């Protein structure tokens, strides 16, 4: 029943990042723990806990994004209407990852 704050990511090049790498990168670089992470071909998403999400982290995430060598991955904050849309469209994906 948990609905964490959702963030979206996009890469400049394919193969620069993966769901595993992003989770490790996100943790180390921002010192935050993600309950959910999924990556597609060139883009992906991740979540953070409301208790483990701060404004300072959110500003940091968008501004600095995630660094993968010489490639940079941008981060976008999904909230409100965007968050509701994510749950509807990606609800099955979210559940599947959380179950694993």
């Amino acid at each position: 029943t948990f609905q964490p704050i959702i963030f979206s990511t996009a890469c400049e090049q394919e193969g620069v990042a993966n769901w595993r790498n992003i989770t490790e990168a996100l943790l180390k670089q921002h010192n935050v723990h993600a309950p959910y992470c999924r990556f597609g071909k060139l883009e992906g998403n991740f979540a953070l806990n409301k208790d483990k999400t701060s404004q300072e982290v959110i500003d940091q995430l968008v501004q600095d994004g995630l660094q993968f060598g010489e490639s940079k991955v941008t981060i976008k904050v999904s909230e409100g209407e965007a968050l509701s849309k994510f749950w509807e469209l990606h609800g099955r994906h979210y559940n599947g990852v959380m179950e694993l």
